[PDB]
Order: C-alpha cells, then structure tokens, then sequence
C-alpha cells in the first residue's frame, strides 16, 4: 500500500500544521538569527527575567515564590498549553477520535510528556530555549544555576535534544513520529489493545515510507527513531521520579491540576 500510506501521512502533517503554535522550521530561523528585524530577547538572570515579565516578552500564575518556583510554574504553564494543541492534534486523526473516549484520555496520559520531549528538541539547542513562543531565550546557564532541586529538572532535557537534533528531522517527519508516541498499544489499561496496535503499525510503517523518501541518504535512520521512542519513555521515566521529588519536598510549590492528574497512578 505504497500509496495510501502517503495520503496518510499527508493527512497527519496537515493535522501537525494546523495545531501547533510553533513549528521546528519556525523556530531555527528564529534560534540562526534569520526571522526577524529583532532577536528573541536573552533570560540569563534575575534582571532580565524580570525584565521579560514587565511586557517586554510577556499573569494568572499562582502567587509568587521566589525565583526558582516562579520559573517553575512557567514550566507548568507551558506544558499545559503543549498538552492541549497534542489534544487537538490527536483529535485531527480520525483513526484516534473513532476510539473509546476513555482509550484517547489514556493515550494522552502515558503520551504527552514523551511527545513533549520530542518537541521540546526543535526550540532547544546546547545554548538555551526558545520561551514565549519564540520571543524570549532562555540560557541553559541560567537553567542550571536555579535551586536544587529544580536545576536538575531541565538539564537531562538538554542533553536528550541535542542528540535529537542531529538526525535533522523536519516538521514533516515529526508529525509521524509524535502521532506513532500518542498511538501507542503498550500503554496502560487500555480497553482495545489491538485496534490501538494496528493504528501503531500504520504510523511507523508510513513513517519509513516517509524516510526513505524524505531523507534517501540517511543510513538507519527508521530504527535510530525506534530507539529515541524507547529513549524517551526512559526520559519520561526520570523526569516523574524528579516531579515526585518535588512534591514530596517543595511543598509550598503548586502543582496544576491537570498536569497533576496526568501523573496519577504511574
Ligand atoms: C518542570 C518541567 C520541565 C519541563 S522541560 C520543558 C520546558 N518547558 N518550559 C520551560 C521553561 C519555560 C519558561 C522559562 C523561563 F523563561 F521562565 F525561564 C524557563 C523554562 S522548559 C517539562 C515539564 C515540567 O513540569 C511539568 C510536567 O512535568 O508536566
Ligand atoms: C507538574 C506537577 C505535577 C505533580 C506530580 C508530582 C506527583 O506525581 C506522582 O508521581 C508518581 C509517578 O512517578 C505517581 O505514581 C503518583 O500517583 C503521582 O501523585
């Protein structure tokens, strides 16, 4: 079917630029300095953080902290906004919204953050990350002098990305790879195990199909992916001991409610 699995992953591409704010080709122009009169502004401390905040890049935040928190529930703020264009992305695929409801909210659940860290590597590169949908950067400097322990979150990320990157995925190959992390039959109780298996199937199927097509030089580079799909899960693994640390520990920190569902019972 060398053919209908192009339509489909047409289909899944479109679906991937209808929904999400930000694209990896945006955001390398932005982070190369070719897609403004105006550079993202630089958060490297205190003093430009709060510049950042007074207008110059940016609340409804919970009530202030202190530096490392505040940053911290910017993380928070980001991610449930990433959650909901992977929601409406997941509901562009007719094969995900014909599931039981119930089977969609738990492919979201064990989905997301896998899906997140795959995105995150497209506004990252080893100096820093793009915030504000693209407006502000971010130093991994900065990053890594916050206060234990929430110095320790984000640096992993760093490292996983940068790895990422070099296999130079585009948008288009991007778009199958997070449908085939949503699509996933190993999650869960999940009520239709093979349906969701099948679906999987035709995901990464198509996206070898779109690989050797797309990038024709590239040697491994379908089970390379394979591998940062189980990578990831690993990724995902470590950052929820961390989460859990954090609400164990830093108890004057809040935690949103969904973000907070979504970790229940892992
Ligand atoms: C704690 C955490 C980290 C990540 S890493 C991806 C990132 N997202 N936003 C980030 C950021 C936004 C703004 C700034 C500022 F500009 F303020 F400095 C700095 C960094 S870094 C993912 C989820 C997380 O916790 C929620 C969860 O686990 O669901
Ligand atoms: C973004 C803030 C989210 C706060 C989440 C921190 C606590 O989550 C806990 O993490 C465990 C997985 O490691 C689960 O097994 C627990 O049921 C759950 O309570």
């Amino acid at each position: 079917q060398v053919a209908d699995l192009k339509a489909f992953s047409k289909h899944i591409y479109n679906a991937y630029l209808k929904n999400f704010n930000m694209t990896k080709k945006k955001a390398r122009s932005i982070l190369t300095g070719k897609a403004s009169h105006t550079a993202p502004f630089v958060i490297h401390d205190i003093e430009t953080l709060w510049q950042a905040e007074k207008g110059l890049v940016w609340n409804g935040l919970p009530p202030y902290k202190e530096i490392s928190v505040h940053v911290f529930y910017r993380c928070q703020c980001t991610t449930v906004e990433t959650v909901r264009e992977l929601t409406e992305f997941a509901k562009s695929i007719p094969s995900f919204s014909s599931l039981f409801l119930n089977d969609q909210v738990t492919l979201l659940k064990y989905g997301v953050h896998e899906a997140i860290f795959a995105m995150l590597a497209s506004i990252v590169n080893k100096d820093g990350l793009l915030v504000a949908n693209g407006s502000g950067f971010v130093t991994r400097e900065f990053l890594r002098s916050l206060r234990k322990p929430f110095s320790d979150i984000i640096e992993p990320k760093f490292e996983f990305a940068v790895k990422f990157n070099a296999l130079e995925l585009d948008d288009s190959d991007l778009a199958l790879f997070i449908a085939a992390i949503i699509l996933c039959g190993d999650r869960p109780g999940l009520m239709n195990v093979p349906r969701v298996e099948a679906i999987q199937d035709t995901i990464l199927r198509a996206l070898e199909f779109h690989l050797q097509a797309n990038h024709p030089d590239a040697q491994y580079l379908f089970p390379k992916l394979l591998q940062k799909m189980a990578d990831l899960r690993q990724l995902v693994t470590e950052h929820a001991q961390m989460m859990q640390r954090i609400k164990k520990t830093e108890t004057e920190t809040s935690l949103h409610p969904l973000l907070q569902e979504i970790y229940k019972d892992m």
